[PDB]
């Protein structure tokens, strides 16, 4: 009878200065073509690891196709993206930097850009051998970093470890119908999610404008439509909107919608409640440390060009 | 022992609290309409404290009309904006956050934000008395966390301070023509700048598309056309491009173009090497401090609107 969540563990890197090397590039809107976006302004970590609106904003404001996932915790996936489409943190690291609707830049101009700077080229001699500047490096380093993004110390956690106290009454009952009603099925593990692909709309399709088909853009099977890899909960407080189009704005919404189509389950209000005070037991230690200080560019690095 | 330009010294916060408070609404976009603009996007405490860009981009990319100063030191001058019409940061601070060209929400919106959160309700009282929050008290607070911006530290600083090999041969000799010349009628003070409103094209006119009046927008008097407040020197290396237009884009451009205009002194190339050499070890220690942890938005938050 062991838990279907298990607590999340504390990091440590590997490779403390690689992952150095990744937080200063996950904070250098330099990767992008505008010199104003970095991974940070999208998966804000001041925030939850995540741009909380709708879709992303991208260069020259594009309105992005799908809701901005976090980071947080994101070690943890069985695959990157909404349709797991990315094996892993360091394959996904290279695709917003030249996607056109986000950072809209090269990897060729990213690896001069970051190469032009004498303080950037002595930490990848430190960290990989040589002073040479290339993307796999760069999402490598990335990778590292998000690595140690986990979020520890939950109340939840601490309740999981013997702390009684960690959880009043209505949580309690939240977890207990969360387990109940059948949402382990989908979300469970450390991450309380990230670790399969599931239908979104088993009893019943969930209504949206939005055209992202999941899955079904991976293999081109009918039977993959609609199925998405299932979001980690861990977090869940600090992320919203809601779901692939952050239709739902709030989470009584959410797990409303969950009960209803995944669960043919229609819960009353207090039941809403406490399933909703269960989940923001689920918040995490958020990333500690100091802010990012990054070398100037010089003469010699690829200007931004924010409306060029 | 009587130099033109003195050391910046260290400054704790009068209010430690208070600062803290400042450093988290410095950080967070929810004081924008968008919910994806917050003071650090345009003034990036890891690069410098300003956009590196000719102007920044505002609320749906819209393209500013001048290039955003550093927040470092800004504490020092004698008034703020380049036309000097906000008399300190308190006032400065209201005026981002209601601008449609850049943050474009509401002095009323950023208070209902604000306090719609249990957790910044809760700092306002331990730092006001008071749990109740105004756009004075949050103008109040950011200022005070800018005061707190000032940058200690630089090579040329330890060199004021008694370290004679603070500087090499080339940092001095450019030191020397820098005060030789004719700088420090404007570039003086512990901030080598920001003491006074002067003429940008003194014998010649600076050429520019940019309509920026400097003044003349505050005074209305002919004479005060093309007038600015002399920017600080202190972190130039960090702050690129240069001028209020943004059209220099490097050091070497800036100096040749103020001494020819300004002083009317033609240097050689070898000279203008030394003063860029002398102007980068005004870079002084950059902040530090913990990436700020924003508390959550809840369903009483006003939403944010990026495409409405
Ligand atoms: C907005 C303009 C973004 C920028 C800049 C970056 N990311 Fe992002 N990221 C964004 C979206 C909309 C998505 C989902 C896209 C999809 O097709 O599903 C993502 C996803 C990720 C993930 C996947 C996590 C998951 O649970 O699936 C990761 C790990 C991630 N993003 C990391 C990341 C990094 C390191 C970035 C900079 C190099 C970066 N993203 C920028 C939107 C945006
Ligand atoms: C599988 C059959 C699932 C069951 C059972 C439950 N959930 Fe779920 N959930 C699943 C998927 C595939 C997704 C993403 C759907 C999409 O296209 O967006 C979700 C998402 C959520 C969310 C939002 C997470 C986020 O947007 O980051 C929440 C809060 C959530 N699910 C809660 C939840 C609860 C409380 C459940 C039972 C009542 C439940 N889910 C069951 C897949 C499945
Ligand atoms: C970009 C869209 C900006 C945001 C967001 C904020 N600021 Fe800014 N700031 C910007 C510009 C283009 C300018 C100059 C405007 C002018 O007419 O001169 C400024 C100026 C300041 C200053 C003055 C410094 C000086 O004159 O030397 C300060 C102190 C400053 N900005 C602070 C500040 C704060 C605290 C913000 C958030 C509430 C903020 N700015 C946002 C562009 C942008
Ligand atoms: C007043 C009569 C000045 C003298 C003498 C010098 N400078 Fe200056 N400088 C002054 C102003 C009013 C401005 C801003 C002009 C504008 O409209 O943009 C500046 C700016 C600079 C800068 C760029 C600062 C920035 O963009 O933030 C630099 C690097 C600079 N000045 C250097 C400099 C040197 C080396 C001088 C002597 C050769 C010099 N200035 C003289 C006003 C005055
Ligand atoms: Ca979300
Ligand atoms: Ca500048
Ligand atoms: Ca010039
Ligand atoms: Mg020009």
């Amino acid at each position: 009878a062991n838990e279907p969540i298990q607590p999340i563990k504390a990091v440590t890197p590997e490779n403390a200065d690689m992952a150095e090397l990744g937080k200063m590039l996950f904070f250098d809107p330099r990767l992008s073509k505008s010199g104003f976006i970095s991974c940070n302004s999208c998966h804000n970590l001041s925030m939850g690891g995540t741009d909380n609106i709708t879709t992303s904003i991208g260069h020259k404001w594009q309105q992005g196709p799908i809701n901005a996932p976090t980071v947080l915790n994101s070690s943890m996936n069985l695959a990157q993206f909404w349709d797991g489409r990315a094996k892993d943190l360091k394959e996904q690291a290279a695709g917003p930097i030249a996607n056109p609707k986000e950072m809209a830049s090269t990897h060729e101009i990213a690896e001069k850009v970051v190469a032009s700077m004498p303080q950037y080229r002595e930490r990848f001699k430190k960290v990989f051998g040589s002073d040479e500047v290339t993307i796999d490096r760069i999402t490598t380093a990335i990778a590292q970093f998000e690595e140690t993004l986990v979020t520890p110390g939950s109340k939840f956690d601490k309740w999981l470890e013997g702390d009684k106290n960690a959880l009043n009454q209505d949580e309690l009952e939240g977890y207990n119908l969360f387990k109940g009603s059948g949402c382990v099925q989908c979300h469970n593990g450390p991450a309380v999610g990230g670790s399969s692909y599931q239908k979104m709309g088993v009893f019943k399709p969930y209504e949206t404008k939005n055209p992202a088909a999941g899955r079904m853009d991976v293999t081109g099977n009918e039977a993959d439509r609609n199925v998405f890899k299932v979001p980690t909960l861990r977090n869940i407080e600090l992320t919203y909107p809601y779901f692939h189009d952050g239709g739902a704005a709030t989470l009584e919404q959410a797990v409303e919608t969950m009960g209803r189509i995944q669960l043919n389950r229609e819960f009353n209000k207090d039941e809403v409640s406490k399933i909703v005070a269960f989940l923001k037991t689920l918040t995490g230690d958020q990333p500690d440390f100091k802010l990012p200080i990054l070398p100037p560019s010089n003469n010699d690095t690829p200007r931004s060009q924010p409306y060029e």
